[PDB]
């Protein structure tokens, strides 16, 4: 069946993806809150499972594990405006299948939730690393200020751990 | 017991993180290749495991569930400069226990393998959201071509999808 719940505190984003998703045949159901997802999770069977994680006042991250508990068969992908290596480590050890970054097409985020997605991704991944072009002093005096560490000079620039990673990159 | 096993193909990168250790009181093993790696854990049992994904010839993500296989009581921690949230999610879907970009000091690889480290830097990720500074008609151009999609247009200019999206947060 092709059962589909959106959960996003966004309601015109949530549409917008709702609309794209039922144009390819998929019957979807949309949550604002992590009331409301737990209530849909806990009366419906749903074959797919969007997470936002910045949930309005609520952690999307803390829906996980419950919503697969409740839905055991369904594929979950978090998808995200606010991306993080660390996020993303979470969310498979609480049982989230993938995780995107917004912005992402109704194609895509069906592609991330298919078996082995994120073994074809991981793949595609180190085939591409990436590399970014007086800002490099200022980066290699706060990464010498913080001993060394890119996790807390990433916090303190206000950047990517990625991005100040390509950056320093040869 | 302090047992440590550094895998990385960069011999003088794994001696000055092995001596780092040391002096910690670590004991530590260091395999440069996959050979090395497998035959080394197949031999002693060890506490800590460090696991670079771009190993030489060898993929270092392939490591993971077989080192787990034989380890299943390590702590194991990919440190690579390569990261990315693909790889990231699939690191943690072979059984790796968390995941750090490099550079990285001893006092934050050690944090970094300590349970429950994820938890905590997936919460201070969320209460620190980041955002980076004609470059925007260009990325603007790119997502369109890509039907908004932030992988693909991360992939074209050559730039990390976290970066991207940084870049084109309010
Ligand atoms: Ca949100
Ligand atoms: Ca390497």
């Amino acid at each position: 069946d092709k059962n589909f719940l959106v959960i996003d505190d966004n309601e015109v984003f949530a549409g917008t993806l709702a609309r794209g998703l039922e144009r390819r045949g998929y019957a979807v159901r949309q949550a604002h809150n992590k009331d409301e997802a737990l209530k849909l999770a806990g009366a419906e069977k749903f074959e797919f499972i969007t997470v936002d994680l910045h949930l309005g006042n609520d952690s999307g991250l803390s829906l996980i594990a419950p919503l697969c508990d409740l839905q055991p068969d369904a594929r979950i992908l978090v998808l995200t405006g606010y991306a993080s290596i660390a996020t993303a480590v979470q969310a498979v050890k609480d049982g989230a299948d993938n995780y995107l970054a917004k912005p992402a097409n109704v194609e895509s985020i069906l592609a991330a939730l298919q078996t082995n997605a994120s073994e074809v991704q991981a793949e595609e991944a180190l085939e591409n690393p990436v590399v970014l072009s007086l800002e490099w002093e200022h980066i290699q005096r706060v990464l010498a200020e913080n001993n060394n560490n890119i996790s807390a000079t990433a916090r303190a620039l206000n950047m990517h751990r990625r991005t100040l990673q390509r950056k320093l990159a040869k």
